[PDB]
């Protein structure tokens, strides 16, 4: 199973969506600012995307 995205670093969300969603159709999208305080259980079909102050992805996307 895909877990994680690493050439997603750099891109915009709307790309991330994208690439995100053709390899995992049942994905649930997150977007959040790089370091928000996450303290979360595991979800399998959730994607969580941390972005910098113009909407790029600024670490690697992964499961969970």
């Amino acid at each position: 199973m895909k877990t994680e995205w690493p050439e997603l670093v750099g891109k915009s969300v709307e790309e991330a969506k994208k690439v995100i969603l053709q390899d995992k159709p049942e994905a649930q999208i997150i977007v959040l600012p790089v370091g928000t305080i996450v303290t979360m259980e595991y979800r399998i079909d959730r994607v969580r995307i941390f972005v910098d102050k113009l909407d790029n992805i600024a670490q690697v996307p992964r499961v969970g």
